[PDB]
């Protein structure tokens, strides 16, 4: 029952251990350090994707680990505070002041957009859960992974769940048009991630040695076209 399981297996609370910019931007990175763990124990347990050699595991969660967590921020968003601000941690919301001060302002606006189509939507966390679970399905290497037939039968099992969930009936395709927007969402995020992340040592912006992990060997596996974004539409 992959529903049942979604839900429980759902990472928790995390603190961010909370003014310029630098340590505002340093801050929400070790928020990401933080949330990247119980990001690992989570996809651990998640049905079909724990079966994949551990390469393609650890390789599709580099691909997508900002999709999944901007897509949180904005179910916490949601839930919280109405879509109204960005709750990227229970000792940290978001407002025009904020999003100012981290100078991410444009970047915040998109997540909050992606908020505002929660409500609108009045998504279901039945459905939020799922939809997951396909943004870390989004993404695969240009020519293919290794247990490439086996991923595509799981990926298309999840799209099938939420088939399932939807069934007013094209409520799926509103659910999986916005899947691939946060693509062009995160293509943005990433773009300035990777940006700060190699004026770190000049800016004064803190990067954990996870994400550092990450970002440094995320890079290659993009560069040249090296990566492919699957689409609904
Ligand atoms: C400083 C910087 O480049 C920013 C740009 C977009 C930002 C990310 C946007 C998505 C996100 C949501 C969270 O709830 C935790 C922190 C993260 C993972 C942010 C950490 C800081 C980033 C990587």
């Amino acid at each position: 029952s992959p529903v049942m399981v979604l839900e429980n297996i759902e990472p928790e609370i995390v603190y961010a251990g909370y003014d310029t910019a630098e340590n505002l931007l340093s801050t929400l990175n070790r928020l990401a350090g933080k949330q990247m763990i119980q990001v690992v124990k989570w996809a651990k347990v998640l049905p079909g994707f724990k079966n994949l050699p551990l390469e393609d595991q650890i390789t599709l969660i580099q691909y997508s680990w900002m999709c999944l967590l901007s897509f949180a921020l904005s179910w916490r968003s949601y839930k919280h505070t109405n879509s109204q601000f960005l709750y990227f941690a229970p000792d940290l919301v978001f407002n025009e002041e904020k999003m100012h001060q981290s100078a991410m302002y444009e970047l915040c606006q998109g997540m909050h957009q992606i908020s505002l189509q929660f409500v609108r939507l009045q998504l279901t966390f039945e459905e939020y859960t799922i939809m997951k679970v396909l943004l870390l399905l989004s993404t695969i290497p240009k020519d293919g992974l290794k247990s490439q037939a086996a991923f595509e039968e799981m990926r298309t099992n999840y799209i099938k769940e939420l088939r399932k969930m939807v069934t007013s009936w094209q409520r799926f395709y509103q659910l999986t048009k916005l899947l691939d927007s946060m693509h062009d969402l995160v293509s943005d995020l990433l773009e300035f991630c990777f940006y700060t992340f190699r004026e770190s040592h000049a800016l004064k912006v803190e990067f954990p040695a996870m994400l550092v992990e990450i970002i440094s060997d995320q890079l290659p596996k993009v560069e040249s076209g090296n990566a492919k974004p699957l689409y609904f539409h």
